[PDB]
C-alpha cells in the first residue's frame, strides 16, 4: 500500500517544465521550477495509450534565485510521486500519491492515503488523473 | 564539417533547466526557459571523465507566457548543438557548434564555423568548454 521511492528519475524521460512565482494560487506549497519525469510505462499512458501498472510520474520541484533577469535552480524543495496500480490504488483512482522531502527516501509526506492529491487529480479523469501533456 | 541534427534528443538525459527573462544581456537570442540535455557520451564528461567522440549536448530554447505569475512553456524557438569530433571539430576545441532555428534540422542558424560560440565557451577550457553542472 506505500509508493516506492522512484530510483533513479533523474534519467527518466522529461515530460516539461513550469515555473510557479509569488502571487500564484499555488505557490505555497510548489512555487518554484518543477520538472515532471516519467517511466518508460508512464510515457505508454502520456502518448494517449493505457498506463501499465508501474507507471510512475515524477513532479521535481527546485526553489529558484534570481540572478541579473535569470531564474537558475537552487535547492530541491520536494518530489511528487504518482505511481500506478489498479487494483492496489483503487481508492485513488489506481495511482497510489506520495511526497518526499528534499526528494529524500526517508522524507514521505503524505499522511491520508492521499485523498487530499486525488481530490484535485480528480478533476483530470478523463486523461487517467494526469495534468501533464506530452509535447515535442 | 557540419554538425549532424541530434534526432531523439528529447528522450535523453536532462542535464539542467534555466529561465532567462527579458533584458538578460543575451536575451537575443536566447531569452526563455531552456532545457539542457545529454546523450550517453556526454554524461561520461559531465560526470567528470574525458567528453568522448560522439558527445553531444543539446540546449534547447522555449518561449513562455507570464501567466497569474506561472511562466508557462509555449514554443520551442530554438536548439543549440555542441557535437564532440577532437579532430574534425579541431579548429573549435573539438565541439562542432551549431543551431537549429525551431529544433528543425532545415533550419542551420551557426554561419561563422561556430568561432563565436567557441569564443564565449573557451572561458570553459577547464571544464572541456561546457558550461552545464550535473546536479542530482
Ligand atoms: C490541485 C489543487 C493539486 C493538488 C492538491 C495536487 N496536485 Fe499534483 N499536480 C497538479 C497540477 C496542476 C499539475 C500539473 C503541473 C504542470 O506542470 O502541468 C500536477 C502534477 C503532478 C504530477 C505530475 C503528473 C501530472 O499529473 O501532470 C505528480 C507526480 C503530482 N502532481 C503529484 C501530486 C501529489 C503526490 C499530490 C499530493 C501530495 C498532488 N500532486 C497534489 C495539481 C495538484
Ligand atoms: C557566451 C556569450 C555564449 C555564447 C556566444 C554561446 N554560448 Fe553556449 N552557453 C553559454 C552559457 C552560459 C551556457 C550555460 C547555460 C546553463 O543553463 O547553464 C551555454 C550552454 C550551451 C549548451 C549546453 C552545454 C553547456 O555548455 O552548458 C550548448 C549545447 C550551447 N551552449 C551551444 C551554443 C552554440 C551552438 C553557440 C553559438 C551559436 C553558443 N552556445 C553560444 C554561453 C554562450
Ligand atoms: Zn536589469
Ligand atoms: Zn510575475
Amino acid at each position: 500500500t506505500k509508493v516506492k521511492y522512484p530510483d533513479g528519475f533523474r534519467s527518466w524521460y522529461h515530460v516539461k517544465s513550469m515555473v510557479i512565482q509569488p502571487g500564484h494560487p499555488l505557490e505555497n506549497p510548489v512555487g518554484g521550477i518543477h520538472h515532471v519525469y516519467a517511466n518508460a510505462e508512464a510515457i505508454q499512458g502520456l502518448r494517449g495509450g493505457n498506463y501499465p501498472d508501474g507507471a510512475v510520474l515524477v513532479f521535481d520541484l527546485f526553489d529558484y534565485q534570481e540572478d541579473n533577469h535569470a531564474l537558475v535552480e537552487g535547492k530541491r524543495k520536494l518530489i511528487g510521486v504518482m505511481e500506478r496500480d489498479a487494483k492496489r490504488f483503487s481508492a485513488t483512482g489506481g495511482w497510489g500519491y506520495e511526497g518526499f522531502g528534499e526528494g529524500k527516501p526517508d522524507k514521505r509526506l503524505v499522511t491520508d492515503g492521499g485523498q487530499g492529491c486525488f481530490g484535485c487529480h480528480a478533476a483530470q479523469k478523463e486523461s487517467q488523473y494526469v495534468f501533464s501533456r506530452l509535447r515535442d
